[PDB]
């Protein structure tokens, strides 16, 4: 039987195990999905002891970069993220690595949300790997602009430079932001201990902006609080986008795609439970 994993570091609370194994019982797939903690120094020695067997993983914050770094080889959208999230062991036994974050988000925002992005302005707070694993298949939704704002510029700048030829991404410093946008994305890590940015209230406007929040917690992130005491028409945290990053990693494994809206309501209902 086919074996796949989560690798991560604590891994014991993960929602990785219940998620797949419900895509799996949806899509009739023959496999079995468990946790592997992994030292945080000592990631790529136990990916190597896994894929001695498995299959596939997962692969959670902090280990992106490193699976990376370990790979054989690396899809596209994997090589512009500099991370990868999903590993697959492939016939010749090669370790390939994707990365379906991104695309996760998109679908997240623009189908379970129905947020359009064509057209749109849109503004990401944050301009780490985080970031970079998101730009490419929000450019290929031809937004007007997307601009990227961050607490040092040139880490902004930086990126901006990287998919400059995919679309109309801009950095900027925070204190040239006033204009409201469409959707505001926020990316920053630190946000979720209070570091915020110092962005305006104006780049709400009430009733128009939608706010998504790539980190999600069992309640509302700071960022998504400060959103919604705006205004903002719609405000998302990221278990959305947790779902659908997983069931594009479960077709990129299997070559079948499971439906995750019956998922994500087992996943609220238990948060619901608390």
């Amino acid at each position: 039987m086919d074996q796949y994993v989560v690798f991560g570091n604590p891994i014991g609370h993960s929602k990785s195990p219940l998620i797949h194994r419900l895509f799996a019982e949806q899509t009739g797939q023959d496999l079995e999905y468990a946790t592997l903690l992994a030292p945080l120094d000592e990631f790529s020695d136990c990916a190597r002891g896994f894929f001695k067997q498995g299959s596939g993983g997962n692969v959670t914050v902090p280990f992106k970069e490193e699976a990376f770094r370990l790979c054989d080889s690396l899809t596209p959208r994997a090589r512009r993220a500099g991370a990868v999230n999903t590993l697959s062991k492939l016939a010749d036994g090669t370790l390939q690595g994707d990365n379906t974050d991104g695309a996760g988000l998109v679908r997240d925002l623009t189908v379970n949300a129905g947020v359009e992005l064509a057209g749109k302005r849109i503004l990401i707070l944050g301009a780490g790997g985080a970031v970079r694993g998101v730009l490419e298949p929000i450019l290929a939704h031809k937004p007007q602009s997307l601009v990227i704002a961050n607490r040092t510029v040139e880490k902004a700048e930086q990126l901006a430079r990287e998919f400059d030829e995919l679309g109309p991404v801009v950095a900027s410093g925070f204190a040239w932001l006033q204009e409201p946008v469409d959707v505001i994305i926020n990316a920053t890590s630190a946000s979720l201990a209070g570091e915020l940015p110092p962005i305006a209230d104006s780049l709400v406007e009430a009733g128009r902006t939608v706010c998504y929040d790539m980190m999600y917690g069992k309640e509302p992130t700071p960022f998504c609080q400060w959103a919604t005491k705006l205004g903002a028409a719609k405000v998302l945290d990221g278990l959305g986008m947790l779902a659908e990053q997983a069931a594009e990693a479960f077709f990129i494994w299997r070559g079948v795609r499971p439906d995750t809206a019956p998922v994500l309501a087992e996943l609220r209902r238990q948060l619901a439970r608390g």
